[PDB]
């Protein structure tokens, strides 16, 4: 008897694994590269402003679970 | 018996991997790149703002799962 | 007694894996390149705002599941 | 009997391992980069404000577990 | 008997290791590179300000878990 | 505009009440009743046994729901 | 705008109630009423035995519920 | 606008109340009434054993949530 | 805007109030009543016994809730 | 602006409130009553024993939550 509901199961060798995760300048907010500039933004309002949030992440788990009412009995 | 639901199962070698994930400069929010500004949003108003939220994420994991009522019983 | 629902089963060599995810420069938002302006956007609105949010990802699992009244009994 | 329901089970060698990660200046938040700039800004109002946060994370587990009415007996 | 719920298990070597975690000048906030500059932010105003919060982690663990009416039996 | 997807909606006088759930005696598990017995079940063996459970509910709800990607505007 | 995906609502009077719930003597695990008896289970085994739960409910809520990106707006 | 999701919402008068719930005697486990007895049980094993529970409940709510990006703005 | 998701919300007289809750000699284990017994159970074994509980409860909430990235803004 | 998630919320009189809750000789363990016995249990083994416990609860709370990431923002 083998059984699995969600499962990540390996019985070998170079099974499921993970190199390169490559994400280089990914997130760039309100920012300016490589400019020249003179007077702009008189008397104006420039972001980022009110609630907000940046996240950046490579590799994350956050699983739940709910396991209720599990009866288990051997050999009789 | 051998029985699966939902289920990654490998029995063998060099299965299910992943090698490459290439993701470089994803994610540019309000941001400008090589340019020549003179005098442009005067008074104006500009972005981001309010309630938002900007991610980045290569690999991540949040299943969830809902286990009642699994009774087992073995030989008789 | 071999039984599947929903399986990813492999029981050999090279199978099922995933090399190359490429994404470069996918999600700009309200972004300028390689320009030359003067004096636009006067007294003017700019985007982003209000509610929103702007998600870049490779790889997710999100899988949820529900099991309910089980039985299991073995030989006689 | 072999049973799992969100299990990470590794039964051979070089298996789920993960070698690179790599993300160089993923978030720029409100910053300038190679520029120049002459009277710009001129009594405006420029952000980060307000209630914001910036996170950048490479490994993390966050996960959650509910156990109820667990029950187990052996061999009669 | 042999069961897992959410679990990582390994029977074997060079399993579930993660060697390179690279994350260079990640987070930049309201920080400026490379610039020359005369005149800007006249009587201006520019953030940080207000409620935030900025964190930088490589690797991090936060789980919590909720265990009730667990019964274990032996042999009769 | 008024929409609803799976919904008990009552808008007015005696709607939808339930007044009697009558269940007496409902479920006798290896009981006896009324009987007269003499020497009976000499060295033999009687349920319960094993993995079993009995329940008797009168009212319940187990609902479940997966809600994504909800967006709403107003007038413009 | 009025919408509703899995709702009770009443509008009014006497709607949804619910008055009586009668389940007398429901649940006799192993018992005996009203009996004579002479040297019966000589030597014998008598349930309940192993792994079991017996549970008697009246009225009882497990709701579970998934919200994931919902977003509002306003007026323009 | 007026939404719900899963919800119990009243308007009105006399609703949704719940008035009686009678389980008198709901749950003998083992037991014996009203009998006259002699000799029986010789040497002999009777339960409850092993690993088991009984429980009687009349109203209890167990309900979980769980609340993931949630994203709101007002009037522009 | 009036957004609910799991609520009891009464917005009136005499709503959701529950009167009576009768369980009168619920849970008996292993008791006797009203008997005449002469010699029984000579040498013999009789439960309660092994690992277990017995539990009556009338009114019990043991809810829990997850909230998480929570963004709200104001008027613009 | 009204949400709630997991919400008793009451707007009224006579509302909610919970009068009567009866149970009694709910939980007799190993007991006798009215009864006349001679010589039984001859050098028997009786329960209660090994590891157990009996509870009776009328009213009880045992909540428990996780907030993560809130961010409020007034007018701006």
């Amino acid at each position: 008897e083998w059984y699995s509901f969600l499962g990540e199961a390996a019985q070998g060798a170079w099974d499921m694994w993970r190199a390169y995760s490559d994400m280089r300048e990914a997130n760039y907010i309100g920012a300016d590269k490589y400019f020249h500039a003179r007077g702009n933004y008189d008397a104006a309002q420039r972001g980022p402003g009110g609630a907000w949030a940046a996240k950046v992440i490579s590799d994350a788990r956050e699983n739940s679970q709910r396991v209720t009412d599990f009866f288990r009995h051997g050999n009789s």
